[PDB]
């Protein structure tokens, strides 16, 4: 019934916030922002010409390109607050968007506290300490679509639509958006396999449960800590 997988709760909150922002702007007279909520998503991306940094912005999906080149791909966010390539690209002349970097950043920060597994956080911190900008997944490498290993992946090499293994809030198997296909493109090379280091980072996290409790993971912190059953007479 319920899957061991990220609910993408941060991204969901950002999209709803962006839908509210577009509606406010519509009420201020900004005609192009008067749209149903299905047209509005939050993406972290470049904007129009000269808007060349990654910022959180509210986009009208009817203005996004189906594909992107270098530079102009859009990014979504995992539940540990990392931005990862999502389908689509910014039309640099024609984009219909509203940049809202402060409020959306604040919502990401708040959402990280709720939704980010401390075991995943540890793995991500290891990777970023060692290789700035990278995050941890147990996923595919270059030119091999079967084998998985814990690696520090450059975020631009991940696909938000592809789920890959990450650490649950009990340090158990979970799956998160931002994965590899194991294909053989240049981007498929952009990672550092670190089995021992990531595993050590994961193993170093203190359990939220006592040693007389069983940790059952959840998609939001904290996990369930159930009293382990006794050596009962059955
Ligand atoms: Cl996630
Ligand atoms: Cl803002």
């Amino acid at each position: 019934s319920h899957s061991p997988a990220s609910g993408r709760y941060i991204q969901q909150m950002l999209d709803q916030r962006c839908q509210e922002i577009a509606a406010e702007l519509c009420q201020s007279g900004l005609r192009k922002m008067c749209v149903p909520s299905s047209r509005i998503v939050a993406r972290n991306a470049v904007g129009i010409t000269h808007q060349n940094t990654l910022q959180w912005r509210c986009f009208d999906t009817a203005s996004l390109l189906e594909s992107n080149q270098e530079n102009n791909g859009v990014n979504c966010v995992d539940d540990c607050g990392h931005t990862i390539p999502c389908p689509g690209g910014v039309h640099r002349q024609n984009s219909n968007h509203a940049t809202r970097h402060e409020i959306l950043s604040k919502l990401v920060e708040e959402g990280v506290q709720r939704f980010c597994s401390p075991y995943q956080a540890s793995a991500n911190k290891y990777c970023n300490d060692k290789f700035p900008g990278t995050i941890a997944r147990r996923s595919k490498g270059f030119g091999n679509n079967v084998e998985v290993a814990w690696r520090c992946y450059e975020k631009a090499s991940l696909l938000y639509s592809v789920y890959a293994e990450c650490a649950s809030n009990c340090g158990t198997t979970w799956y998160c958006p931002g994965g590899r296909r194991g294909t053989s493109t240049e981007l498929d090379k952009r990672h550092y396999t670190e089995e021992e280091g990531i595993r050590q980072a994961i193993g170093s996290v203190d359990s939220p449960c006592s040693e007389v409790e069983v940790c059952l993971p959840k998609d939001e912190n904290p996990p369930l800590c159930l009293d382990e059953s006794g050596q009962i007479s059955r």
